[PDB]
């Protein structure tokens, strides 16, 4: 143990470290929400870092597939990394499909109460598939991708998340980010 | 890709993200060097974070043993995590025995040239064993620990590290940290 503590890092950054865990089907707007939130927090002088499922999967998790056991390990490792970022005082935004409740719950358990903010992109499959920005649903339908979440692999929504976004429609990435920032501000995470 | 870039995070923190990779036998002073450096950088208003072999091994790497293949994975994952910290703009201090050259070299390869500073605690086994602060060498001699680095498992020193510390003796953790801080300062890593 070193003399420099988490509260020292928070004092330096004037914010509190935490994990914003963004979960949802492909196409539910996780990544655009993460980017909008990051931009908004940056402009307020707060330091964020995004752990994106796809990106981490080309580095730390390059060894993992999409078999259920590998998704569990993917989520577990991201959870541990996010905890480290939080301990460093960073507002860490994890954005992964993260389809299994038990695995997201395990990530929550790694952190002190209040430090893990589960954010659900509450968007139905039909809307996600109509967007299909990356053509993944198209690929899954054409049979190229087996066991695609929402098609032939399960997504289990959060039963008690802190924030639920996107259900209404005609709500923008920026408006949704504003809701998250408002929540963080009220919970006291935006000042030491 | 989000609009907020690494240079934006560096601008916010007034420093450059990097990996300070501290390697050496058990008892060579890695952890006291890491703590002294962290304290010193904190007092200068710079944000550091220490990834310590033992600690990470109770979380992210809780699944790994000390078999050579598991040490390789331990090092590989820490290298990827340290890269993320560097990308976040943090001065990331990795402090692991990290005994194999090929594995440390692989971590170096993950980063742009200049962003990985390999620091060797150049302290002979005999001095490390005389210190034996945690009683590990005692345990290895008594046979409790098989394949202990330096005893019955190999340590391969860096052939071309940026900084080599501790060989003289009567050099303190703080004096050694000062040398590292001087190097970082001169390389420009302590300002945006
Ligand atoms: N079978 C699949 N299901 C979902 N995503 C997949 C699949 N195969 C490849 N991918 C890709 O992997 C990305 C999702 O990765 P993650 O967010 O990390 O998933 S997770 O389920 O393990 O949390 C998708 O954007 C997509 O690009
Ligand atoms: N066989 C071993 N060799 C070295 N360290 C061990 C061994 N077994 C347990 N340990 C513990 O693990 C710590 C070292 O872990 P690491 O720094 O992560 O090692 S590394 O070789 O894989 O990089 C030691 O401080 C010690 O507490």
């Amino acid at each position: 143990e070193c003399s420099v503590e988490k509260v020292d890092r928070q004092r330096l950054l004037d914010q509190k470290g935490c994990v914003i865990w963004v979960t949802g089907l492909s196409g539910s707007g996780k990544s655009t929400l993460a980017c909008a939130l990051n931009q908004m927090l940056y402009q307020k002088g707060k330091l964020c870092y995004i752990l994106d499922g796809d990106n981490v999967r080309h580095g730390l998790n390059r060894d993992l597939s999409f078999k259920a056991e590998d998704r569990a390990e993917n989520i577990r490792r991201v959870g541990e990394v996010a905890k480290l970022f939080a301990d460093a005082g960073i507002i860490c935004i994890a954005s992964l499909i993260s389809p299994y409740r038990t695995d997201r719950d395990a990530c929550r358990s790694l952190l002190p109460e209040g430090d893990f903010v589960e954010v659900f992109m509450d968007v139905p499959l039909s809307v996600c598939e109509a967007r299909d920005p990356k053509g993944l649903y198209k690929l899954a339908r054409a049979g190229k991708i087996k066991g695609f979440t929402g098609i032939d692999d399960p997504y289990e929504p959060p039963l008690n998340c802190e924030i639920s976004l996107g259900r209404e429609g005609g709500t923008s990435p920026i408006e949704m980010a504003e809701k998250v920032v408002g929540y963080l501000d009220n919970k006291g995470y935006l000042q030491a």
